[PDB]
């Protein structure tokens, strides 16, 4: 690999409005996996004082083309601006070291994963369930007045901090059963196939962590879908959230609630409880 094997330094352009000192960032131990490349825990200085924070840096077996993603992951975080309920970058080490792109920490994991661990034989209340909702949706118009479309909104997909705040990942860059008929068919993408994808993840919170289409092999999704297949109501789901479920799962993606809406929506049914 050319520029990595062939570069004794790294000369990527100084950018004053992100750049932070390396010798104010201490890196700690390593986050999740590594299907997303390297990411570790560290504390980070006068972002005074510590604070938290996560830590994307190269495989020490990257290719360039793990190069140009976390370059150009990087550039897609600075042009989206910063937003409560996404994971905001928050500085980024180019100069003189190895690159390294600081973004938010979120101490209790992905969205799944922090529904399941916590699922009755309460905790997981009908309001603790909205307002998982209600987060998401906001980050999710935030980042549509953006102009960024997602294409992968998934409970996995949405981490949560160690005050239970929503922050949706991988907004900057198997999921075909979060996929809206027209990305599954014909490939296009629009905020109306997020909103298909949001009716999903409203499904996965309220079933606490539960897989789409259960028993259902991914091949067959296609006409099944076609027949005009949808998921039935949760349980733990009064029908009114079953109603706005199923409402991001039309057919046709005008009829589907916008991401405004389903913020006005999901902040009513706050209110009441
Ligand atoms: C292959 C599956 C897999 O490994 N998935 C996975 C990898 C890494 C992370 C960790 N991340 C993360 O990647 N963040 C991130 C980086 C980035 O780079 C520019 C951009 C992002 O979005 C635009 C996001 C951010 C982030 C913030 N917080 C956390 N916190 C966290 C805490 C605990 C855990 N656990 C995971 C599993 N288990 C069993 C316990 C705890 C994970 C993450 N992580 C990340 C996430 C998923």
């Amino acid at each position: 690999d050319p520029l990595l094997a062939g570069l004794v330094s790294l000369d990527l352009p100084l950018d004053p409005l992100w750049e932070f000192p390396r010798d104010r960032l201490v890196l700690g131990k390593p986050l999740g996996e590594g299907c997303f490349g390297q990411v570790v825990r560290a504390e980070a200085f006068g972002m005074d004082q510590a604070s938290t924070v996560a830590v994307k840096m190269l495989k020490d077996n990257a290719s360039d083309k793990d190069l140009a993603d976390l370059v150009s992951e990087m550039e897609v975080m600075k042009l989206i601006g910063r937003h409560k309920n996404i994971i905001n970058l928050l500085g980024v080490c180019t100069q003189e070291g190895p690159l390294y792109v600081i973004v938010e920490c979120a101490a209790k994991g992905n969205l799944r994963e922090f529904l399941r661990a916590r699922r009755p034989p309460g905790p997981l209340s009908f309001p603790v369930l909205v307002s998982c909702a209600y987060q998401v949706a906001r980050g999710m118009q935030y980042l549509e007045s953006r102009k960024c479309i997602h294409r992968d909104l998934a409970a996995r997909n949405v981490l949560v901090t160690e005050d239970n705040v929503m922050k949706i990942a991988d907004f900057g860059l198997l999921p075909v059963k979060w996929m809206a008929p027209e990305a599954l068919f014909d490939e296009v993408y629009t905020h109306q196939s997020d909103v298909w994808s949001f009716g999903i993840l409203l499904w996965e919170i309220f079933t606490l962590g539960g897989s789409p289409y259960p028993g259902i092999p991914v091949e067959e999704l296609f006409s099944l879908l076609r027949e005009g297949h949808r998921m039935d109501r949760p349980p733990h789901c009064p029908p009114e959230l079953y109603g706005l479920m199923r409402e991001c799962w039309h057919a046709a993606p005008s009829q589907r609630p916008t991401f405004k809406q389903l913020v006005e929506a999901l902040d009513k049914v706050l209110l009441a409880v």
